[PDB]
């Protein structure tokens, strides 16, 4: 990787979040998305390191702050959307061709931290939220399948989750220190996203019934001891950070426990390996993967990019490159790889976008 570029935006806010479209088509360019602010606005890669601005959405709300974003795709026309929410608490389903907000959703309006789409269904959004809980939604038709809480949920707000290789289970983990697995292939939860799809509020006097999911299938506390902010499901194997200067691979259950036979009063876990790193020892700073899974990234609170390599036999066994460049001094809070993982991009504290090319 070679630093080809960078920009700043002109707000000079956090961008706390930036993601390349997956779902580009083919013979398209590249294209990105970064939040900061009360905004969104995309990004067009081209050659010779060539950042071209395209267009934002800025929210109504001046004092609204986005704080993450998603891609997804219409499921009936193909067309890409781009999922946006913060500290509002206000879902928006922005396209990203005109950046018109086409729709938006509220749970109880409490900040969101992060939102994660299904990676089988394009219309199953999973937000996390300050006020402790995970929600589920159908953006087909527009209903809430489930919230994720209770006294046996998460006791503090919820920072992350990830949906895993199938969309069967979710890792969710936040500042209350704990990682917490949830099941979406049980009867009831399989029984309620198709109940979601059969909701036609114009064909029918009921409401749409949210299920409530009062308990995890695993917690632990063991991993971190200070807020977790970022998890990521590899395989059967978990990736979770804290403000540590750590990432820790790790499993529910002893050595050769399989993931699916755990119960929810399991006390042990396994630690697979660890990736240290250093200065950042800040809270709210995220690692990303590419599309294979076969590298990791992560940039620290004062401008360095830290890559590994994840296709070895054993997860300890990673190899890391270091990316720096003498400009770049500000906290690097998200990274996106573009689907070939031929660009990297970076986005910072003080509003800068640094984009590194293969
Ligand atoms: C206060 N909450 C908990 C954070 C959560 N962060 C989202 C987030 C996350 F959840 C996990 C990992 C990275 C990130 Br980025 C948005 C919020 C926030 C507001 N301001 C002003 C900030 C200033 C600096 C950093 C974070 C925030």
């Amino acid at each position: 990787f070679k630093c080809v570029n960078s920009l700043k935006e002109d707000h000079n806010q956090p961008l706390f979040g930036v993601q390349f479209n997956w779902h580009s088509k083919e013979g398209d360019p590249l294209v990105f998305a970064t939040v900061g602010s009360n905004r969104v606005t995309l990004y067009e890669c081209h050659s010779q390191g060539e950042i071209r601005l395209l267009q934002s959405y800025v929210d109504a709300d001046a004092d609204e702050n986005f704080y993450t974003c998603a891609w997804t795709y219409d499921s009936n026309t193909s067309h890409p959307l781009l999922a946006v929410a913060g500290s509002r608490g206000i879902i928006r389903i922005i396209n990203p061709i005109t950046m018109q907000c086409i729709k938006h959703y509220v749970g109880h309006g409490n900040a969101i931290n992060e939102l994660k789409f299904h990676p089988r269904d394009p219309n199953l959004l999973l937000s996390v939220s300050k006020d402790h809980a995970l929600r589920l939604w159908n953006i087909q038709t527009d209903t809430l399948v489930a919230i994720f809480g209770g006294v046996e949920g998460h006791r503090d707000e919820v920072l992350s989750a990830d949906y895993d290789l199938l969309g069967e289970k979710i890792m969710s983990c936040g500042m209350d220190h704990s990682l917490k697995l949830w099941r979406i292939n049980s009867k009831r939860m399989m029984n309620a996203i198709k109940e979601s799809y059969d909701y036609n509020p114009n064909k029918t006097n009921r409401p749409f019934i949210s299920q409530k999911i009062h308990f995890p299938d695993f917690s632990t506390r063991d991993i971190h001891r200070n807020y977790v902010d970022c998890v990521r499901w590899l395989g059967d194997l978990i990736l979770s950070k804290s403000c540590e200067n750590a990432i820790v691979c790790w499993k529910p259950g002893k050595m050769e426990d399989d993931i699916d036979k755990i119960k929810p009063s399991e006390s042990n876990v396994t630690i697979l390996g660890r990736f240290d790193y250093s200065q950042c020892d800040i809270w709210y700073m995220r690692f990303s993967m590419d599309f294979w899974q076969k590298m990791l990234a992560l940039g620290n609170q004062v401008g360095k990019l830290y890559v590994w390599d994840l296709e070895v036999e054993d997860p300890h066994k990673a190899k890391c490159t270091t990316l720096t460049h003498h400009k770049c001094g500000a906290a690097i809070r998200q990274t996106s790889f573009s689907r070939d993982s031929s660009i990297l991009i970076a986005v910072c504290d003080d509003a800068s976008i640094w984009r590194w090319d293969r």
